[PDB]
């Protein structure tokens, strides 16, 4: 029945002070305070019969003014063996869908459609079929020109998935976008699997559909299920990560969820919340020193 509480600061703005470790160690009453990475994450070993519903308060306030997360869990199980991970907007900075939108005139369009989508006010499956419409006739080298000239990697994420590979877990890139996108983006972060939508192409252009039936909000949640059956586990042993409302399903789902960077609605459905860190923010979350990364 043993809790724990982390503090994650971004790295770029390291704002863990030592002072601010041990003042949020003691606004809980704790005694051990544990550094996993010096001014950016600490472990606080709460005290028992302590219900995080406290802790995450007094942490919240202690801590208040200052771009510190707060994340109340049990010390044990803490480590997943599967991560499952959002794509876009989560392990890399674009919309795949907004990047396309640019090359046929309709960036800002296509971006509020998005927008409305990844906050939950449109099911993601008409959202899909209404944007990539407006992609008709653009011809096949339009993918890798956007994957090469506008697409970067969100800080953190070799770190994330290359450190998690090295204790022995799955990971899985799991996106609403495009097989063609998630296929370079994954091998190079340093995925064992990833899994998207289609595009449609007649050998040329694009066609402006997309292969049914689409993967959405539920096909997320499933190939999670596939996943953990197909490696001898249960979704408990995995954390699973993303900022829209498709990846509400699979947040919820899995052992550990965070909702990362989130959209306004999105954001305010889940549990576990990361608003200041990079992805690095997950590998403290699971427990890991800084002396167990992989650089
Ligand atoms: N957000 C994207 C895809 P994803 O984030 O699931 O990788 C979209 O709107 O199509
Ligand atoms: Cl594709
Ligand atoms: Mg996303």
């Amino acid at each position: 029945v043993s809790l724990v509480a982390t503090l994650i600061a971004n790295p770029a703005k390291a704002a863990l002070a030592p002072s601010l470790g041990i003042k949020a160690s003691a606004a809980v009453n704790a005694t051990g305070l544990y550094w996993l990475a010096d001014d950016i994450a600490c472990d606080i070993p709460l005290p028992l019969g302590m219900e995080a519903s406290e802790a995450d308060a007094s942490l919240r306030a202690t801590l208040d003014g200052a771009p510190i997360d707060v994340v109340v869990q049990e010390q044990e199980r803490r480590r997943k063996k599967i991560l499952i991970a959002d794509m876009d907007s989560t392990m890399i900075g674009q919309e795949c869908i907004d990047e396309l939108a640019e090359e046929a005139g309709l960036r800002d369009h296509v971006a509020a459609i998005t927008a409305r989508a990844m906050n939950g006010e449109i099911a993601f499956e008409p959202a899909l079929r209404e944007r990539v419409a407006l992609l008709k006739g653009l011809p096949l080298s339009v993918i890798d020109k956007v994957i090469s000239t506008r697409i970067t990697l969100t800080p953190g994420g070799p770190q994330l998935v290359r450190t998690m590979r090295k204790h022995g877990a799955y990971t899985a890139l799991v996106s609403g976008g495009f097989t063609s996108f998630t296929r370079r983006i994954a091998e190079m972060i340093g995925f064992n699997e990833e899994r998207a939508n289609r595009l449609i192409d007649d050998g040329t252009r694009l066609t402006g559909t997309v292969a049914e039936p689409i993967l959405g909000r539920e096909a997320k949640v499933e190939k999670l299920v596939e996943i953990a059956e197909r490696v001898g586990l249960t979704p408990e042993d995995a954390i699973a990560v993303g900022d829209g409302a498709n990846d509400l399903g699979m947040i919820q789902l899995a052992g550990t969820g965070v909702a990362l960077h989130a959209k306004p609605a999105v954001a305010a459905q889940a549990k576990m919340r990361i608003d200041h860190g990079d992805l690095t923010a997950l590998l403290y979350i699971q427990g890991y020193r800084k002396a167990d990364f992989v650089q």
